[PDB]
């Protein structure tokens, strides 16, 4: 396929004073546009952006029974109190409930976690840094461009897992139903290296075109967050593709 | 299994001076709660819920290719403007779109259409009327109770059908994500055989539990249809559901 740089969207950016960049690739045209093909090539940790993949390992290695597993909580304290609950995997993935994503990590394992990359071809496939911490403190990268490639196999059953397996990864990604369209999206903050970056990827299927995109920015404060998905978002209104 | 009555139910229905029901099951259909035990058994057309044993049927049988099949539009008058258009599945069955489900229906045939109904346990399993519209104006009856036991199989990847299958069509119905709850759903009317009837069925899962429901209604005008959405939103609003 083909990337080119755009300007039409830079207001968005410059609106909200914020540095980041947006990829965005129609399936049909083999297209993706950008406002900076330069960061579009920037690595980041994927933080939970790395969610996606390690559902997919999760199940594929078995140590995800299937799409109706429920993580319970064990009562001990966490991070967040909305983690301090029984989970589906939906569930865990929605509100980005990393302690359940470390268990599957260590039970996946380093020598099946890093085959599994590199069938994924995903980021770097640096796992360095500790099997349930590398995509959060280790030595893990991925960029908007590599997230868009994923994300297309991941929606044409194309990566090294069974077709069920992607099925019930794409279930649980949804975030938006519209009778003209269906969304699929992760967001991620990564707060471990300076700046700080928060991640907004996903598809949009809409009438028979299907849309992949991958947003980072650097994330000043907390305060910032709504804006990972808002710009990205009144981009793709203004492409009409959502809203 | 087991149907209980629930009176406080029947509210929400003489409000609107409604002739209805609704059946919701919390976790599987072993024990369900209706406003009305007689009309949870009674059997209606299922109009466009058809659509969901249809879609697993035309997977099933390869007439429908996978998850990315387009449904070609030929260019040639259909009867609403918003089915002019290519489709994919989901699109076909969001739009509820007639003319793609009576060509796959065409295609699968009446002998193989019934030998899944009856896998299915679909209503009566009863496909007189013809083949592209038995579930429009033929024999074919399906009773709300009936509906959520369907919808339970489906949810559970138990029908007579590939997982893969169960999977491609439960996406297909998703009408509402949240980061707390998710619906599946479709909706009916029938409209050819008196009295109309209009429906909604489907699932909500939130945190870790599913409900599973069915609504039917008698439908006096086009003007009540918006009922058939909003009395069971608003029953499963109270009980906490969505």
């Amino acid at each position: 396929g083909s990337i080119t740089e755009n300007t039409s969207w830079n207001k968005e950016f410059s609106a909200e004073a914020v540095n980041g960049v947006f990829v965005l690739c129609k399936s049909s045209s083999k297209s993706c546009a950008t406002n900076d093909l330069a960061r579009a090539s920037k690595e980041y940790l994927p933080a939970s952006t790395f969610k996606i993949p390690n559902a997919i390992i999760g199940l594929e290695t078995g140590v995800i029974k299937n799409e109706h597993q429920v993580f319970k909580w064990d009562g001990k304290p966490r991070a967040m109190k909305q983690w301090e609950r029984d989970l589906t995997l939906r569930g865990a993935i929605q509100v980005s409930a990393v302690p359940v994503f470390q268990q599957i990590a260590r039970e996946v394992g380093e020598v099946r976690m890093q085959k599994y990359l590199k069938k994924f071809s995903y980021g770097n496939q640096n796992i360095s840094g500790g099997i349930d911490k590398f995509w959060l403190e280790g030595q893990l990268r991925i960029s908007a461009v590599n997230q868009v490639e994923f994300l297309e196999s991941l929606y044409l059953n194309k990566l090294s897992a069974s077709k069920e397996n992607q099925l019930i990864v794409k279930e649980a990604l949804v975030t938006e139903a519209a009778p003209e369209y269906l969304v699929h999206s992760k967001t991620g903050y990564s707060t471990r290296i300076e700046p700080k970056i928060g991640w907004w990827v996903g598809w949009v299927e809409k009438e028979t075109e299907v849309y992949f995109f991958a947003f980072n920015m650097d994330i000043d404060n907390e305060s910032k967050l709504p804006l990972r998905k808002s710009i990205p978002t009144k981009i793709m209104e203004s492409e009409g593709i959502i809203g």
